[PDB]
């Protein structure tokens, strides 16, 4: 277990993001499900070159699952992973050169008024917007040249541990969202079902929610795209 602090300018735009969509949280699981779709296709691509990049999960899917019991959202791709260092420099700080770029279009569009939702989608840095909806947010990531991991925050900090249970998602990663109060709503199947639904209708690859029919309850993984 090893804590650190995010960059300052992670800091700042994880406010802005925080700031602009204020009023249209539901954005969060568009993000979500973006980032998931990219990083399937990270995989995808680098199969073309590898011929064991899918060795460790022979799937390319995006799975999502309400827990409203324990009050958790989770959103699982079995994308291209991250490692303990990417955990690291991707989450908690300005590794890419869109990203800076993003910090300038966005400020100065947030100031002529322009709109900005569209920036946060362009740089897809949109991960932070789920601290709109989730008091703490942890990152189940593997990746095919390390070992599982566990990241986490609360967005005043973070920390990651390598993950004690092992290798348990083949590859991939998992978005556990801890919701907030006012966002139990959001554990509702009816609620994300048609949120998973509105934004997946151009991701290359096949979209579950796991759902029940019901007394006798049958629960099982529903295509929504």
């Amino acid at each position: 277990s090893e804590k650190f602090a995010f960059q300052a300018e992670v800091n700042r735009m994880m406010k802005l993001i925080i700031n602009s969509l204020y009023k249209n949280k539901e954005i969060f699981l568009r993000e979500l499900i973006s980032n998931a779709s990219d990083a399937l296709d990270k995989i995808r691509l680098i199969s073309l070159t590898d011929e064991n990049a899918l060795a460790g999960n022979e799937e390319l899917t995006v799975k999502i699952k309400c827990d409203k019991e324990k009050n958790l959202l989770h959103v699982t791709d079995t994308g291209v992973g991250m490692t303990r260092e990417e955990l690291v420099k991707n989450l908690g700080t300005i590794a890419k050169s869109g990203t800076s770029e993003f910090l300038n279009k966005m400020t100065e569009a947030q100031e002529d008024g322009q709109s900005t939702s569209e920036l946060i989608g362009q740089f897809g840095v949109g991960f932070y917007s789920a601290f709109l909806v989730a008091d703490k947010v942890i990152v189940t990531s593997k990746h095919n040249n390390d070992t599982q991991h566990i990241w986490e925050s609360d967005s005043n900090e973070f920390s990651v541990i390598a993950d004690p249970r092992g290798n348990t998602l083949g590859r991939g990663t998992t978005i556990t969202l801890v919701l907030k109060e006012e966002a139990s709503d959001y554990l509702e199947l009816d609620t994300i079902k048609n949120l998973v639904k509105k934004y997946s209708q151009f991701i290359n690859f096949p979209i579950y929610v796991w759902s029940s029919k019901t007394e006798k309850t049958v629960w099982d993984w529903e295509l929504m795209n």
